[PDB]
């Protein structure tokens, strides 16, 4: 209509036209409820689950009860600049878990924040502290090399070689200082994988491939180079083209030369163990070895974003441990809030950790007492009974993956693949840009196909699926570890129904 | 030398300042620590989450509403579904702003997880607006270049060679396109006030004056120019130096000239109504009028950061309404989570709001059901009983300000001023860098004075104060609206004690 609206007009307009215009009024385990026209609750199976936030489902009774107990105990939520031992206690548990799963006896400092993106930006900031340490060291050495060369050229023990000048003593040194100062002030680069998703704040958005989400904001912040994960022979040459030089004077016996030395341009490499923005593709061993090489070569940290793959989703606590990704920094977020509060953590290896970070970084809401308590509960639950929860994820993941595989095998004309691991899975949809049906074709063309297919699943089978990937070309399946055999069977029926409709090009049934 | 997993440096530093205490419980204006015998010691909290706790710690009505929302099975994670509570919150905030400003302006709401995230939504939207202006300018320049190319080939006009020092028809146009393309890719500027605090993420940190917090990160993101608030005759010339030009061809009858046109460099102006990082200084009417002039002149939005001054702190809902600051965008955070959860909102004027922002911006945890419910409760509480809560803040503020003034008047040798409004107040400490006492002098020299004085207040009067401002040169007083007459008297006694010890240069009593 034409009445005043104060939020979400465009978002709601667009959700309605996709068939996703529903208000969920209540949620319990793997079920969200909307009201029909008569005001009765209609149960919907949730495969989205806060984009993998709800490993234990919606409003887990043990988490709700813990939260209520912490509220009634008068938990100190706001205790800024006082002792909060729970931060140390959480970091200790995460350290013990990482040692168990990797067999490495490595120690990590924890910095807390309020979202996945804030945790990735603590890592970007710390990576840049490390880069400024390397730069200070390099520039101190260059000053000493310049002083030494200036001794040998004035004293008279050496001659300037004029073949090097395409890069008078005092004038050449001032031209070097100018060149070097320009280089020093240039923005660094981050390296990501193609399809990368690392958040949407001013810094983190540059690390997210999705072109409409990022390219309006290019001018604001340091960019990333999106390395091709599938073609990792081309990564070496792409990173090689980003080499940059500072100048110094090199004294060898009686000849002084202007020479190029390497400048640290790359602040950090980011990687998701399972690539959310890419349709849940797992990092292959070949790509892991290439990211290890780049980290060893450039001397910048490798940051492992486990915002989505952490707290058990993959069948281990850390998906990095499962896939052999050997990171310097790790980030966690989604499941650590128990599906009720907001919390995130950067783990930074203690032998790289710059203690200035503990006093120059802060946030009003970070390390709050309520999300600290709930974190310790979530970690108790995921660790309980000698790690049977991870075994439950692996066994539920296998059941759900096998079902999605059984559907692909009979629907390979519209389903190109199953991707992911544990309970972080996706179907890849074949391109429908040449679809017989105009309505399907137009939606594929605008990048809206997955959204439309999700509407079908909602209105005809009462199943909530959300798409992933850049043109909604993937369907996400990230339910809780309590997903039942009967819910997996109902999803199978729904998907055969959906993919039979798609084979038949039934635009009247699929598109509203 | 035992294994530590967080906060070693932060805790070491708090201990040496006299602030090494663990709060075990909190209620109203009181936090509790345990003495050596295990008894709870009540401490009066003047810090209150840096102005998060207008209603105090764990307000029974907020705790009860939170428990009710959890027991109702509120949907916390309902991403890409209808969430009418966002619209309902934005509507209440719109109604309140109309009442306090008399302006019938409408605002769209985008939610986030922290004060910094809300400021970065504003930075991102400001940059969308700047990219619209740029597209418009570049379209006009293409048309001007086509018209000038007609008149120079057709033969109706002559190129004036006096204008060529800004760069043959085709070659001059290619030199213009190159110049313009370089300009287009340059990072924008933000304008802030000196002492500004707008958060500490990759983008927002550039908007925060405090040099140790910001300067390590300079290379990452667009900078700000910190305008001098006190001397606003110099603002004009500082913004004037940041003028940048693109080139075009100007056809005037039969002469074509290369000319400079204005390029939109400034993405946004940020302002706090009460300047947190400046020791709680209120924006004066002269400075307000200068920020209005800059916004009208540059055509970028004025973003009013009410993360700290919002939700009633100043004796109105919006401190911008109280001080006559006419913003385009507003941010809120601290008190809106009820002292228990994390939430923030950007209000953007609907006649500037670019609907792409509703579908290209998102966050996992933003607009969650729990903080949405608690927001509506906090807004009900602050609006209740025909605005008597604002009256209570004004009346509590006057009582606390009068007390701080009565202390300054008798302790003007060590207290230089009282700043702020409502329940957002501070004492300015006189410089102690020339202090008789070595231990006081050394602490003043490291910028640690306010922290040390806060330790005295904790161990001797059981009062929690934290410093503000860049060299901890201010003491913050931002308690809840329930602060009692007796708590204000106990603070007076504590401060006379502290400032008599400081007058006497009693370093053995003040510094551990
Ligand atoms: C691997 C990774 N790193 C960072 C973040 C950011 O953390 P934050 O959101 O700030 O808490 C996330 C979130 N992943 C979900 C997010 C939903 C955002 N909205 C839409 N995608 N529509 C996803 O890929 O869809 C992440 O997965
Ligand atoms: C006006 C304004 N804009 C943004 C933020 C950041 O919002 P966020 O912290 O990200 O939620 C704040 C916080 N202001 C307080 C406390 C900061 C929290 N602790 C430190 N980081 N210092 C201050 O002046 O000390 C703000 O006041």
């Amino acid at each position: 209509s034409g009445e005043p609206v104060y939020a979400d007009a465009v978002l709601n307009g667009w959700l309605t036209s996709m068939g996703l215009g529903v208000e969920y009024v209540r949620a319990e385990g793997n079920t969200v409820y909307y009201l029909d026209d008569e005001g009765r609750e209609v149960p919907v199976l949730d495969h989205a689950c806060g984009f993998g936030s709800l490993i234990f489902g919606h409003n887990h009774p043990e988490i709700i009860a813990h939260a209520k107990a912490a509220l009634d105990a008068g938990t100190v939520v706001h205790a800024q600049l006082s002792r909060q031992p729970r931060a140390n206690q959480i970091s200790r548990i995460l350290n013990d878990i990482m040692r168990r799963e990797t067999g490495r006896d490595d120690r990590y400092n924890a910095i807390f924040a309020n979202s996945g993106a804030e945790a990735n930006e603590i890592c970007m900031k710390h990576a840049e502290l490390e880069r400024q340490e390397r730069i200070t060291a390099l520039f101190a050495e260059i000053d000493a090399e310049l002083d030494t060369a200036r001794e040998a050229l004035t004293t008279g023990t050496a001659t300037l070689d004029t073949a090097s000048l395409p890069l008078d003593v005092d004038g050449v040194i001032a031209d070097i200082h100018r060149h070097n100062d320009e280089r020093r002030a240039e923005r660094p680069l981050f390296l990501t994988l193609d399809g990368s998703f690392h958040g949407k704040l001013v810094g983190s958005i540059q690390l997210t491939q999705n072109e409409p989400w990022r390219t309006p904001f290019t001018a604001l912040s340091s960019p990333a180079r999106f390395l091709p994960a599938d073609e990792p022979e081309l990564i070496g040459k792409i990173v090689e083209d980003e080499r940059r030089s500072v100048l110094t004077l090199s004294l060898d016996k009686d000849t002084v030369r202007v020479v190029e030395r390497d400048f640290p341009v790359v602040a950090a490499i980011f990687v998701e163990p399972v690539r959310g923005g890419s349709g849940m593709k797992t990092v292959t061993p070949e790509l892991a070895e290439e990211l290890h090489r780049l980290r060893d070569t450039l001397g910048c940290p490798l940051v492992v974003d486990e915002v989505q793959t952490g707290i058990g989703r993959t069948g281990a606590f850390f998906g990095s441990a499962l896939l052999g990704i050997r990171g310097d920094y790790y980030t966690l977020a989604k499941a650590i809030g128990g599906g009720i509060v907001k919390n995130s953590v950067a783990l930074i290896r203690q032998d790289r950790f710059l203690p200035a970070m503990e006093v120059i970084h802060s946030s009003t809401f970070a390390k709050d007492g309520l999300s600290a308590s709930i974190a310790l509960k979530v970690l108790e639950m995921v660790e309980a009974d000698g790690g049977r929860v991870y075994q439950r994820v692996r066994e539920r993941g296998q059941r759900l993956e096998a079902m999605l595989e059984s559907v692909r095998a009979d629907h390979s004309d519209v389903v190109s693949a199953v991707w992911g691991t544990g309970l972080m899975l996706a179907l890849e949809l074949r391109d429908q840009s040449n679809a017989t049906s105009q309505a399907i074709r137009e939606k594929a063309a605008h990048g809206f196909l997955g959204y439309v297919l999700a509407g079908f699943l909602l209105r005809e089978h009462h199943i909530r699926v959300l798409p992933a990937g850049p043109r909604s070309g993937f369907l996400r399946f990230s339910p809780s570890l309590y997903i039942t055999d009967e819910e997996i069977d109902r999803t199978e029926t729904a998907l055969r129904s959906l993919f039979t409709a798609l084979r038949d090009q039934d635009g009247d049934r699929l598109v509203l």
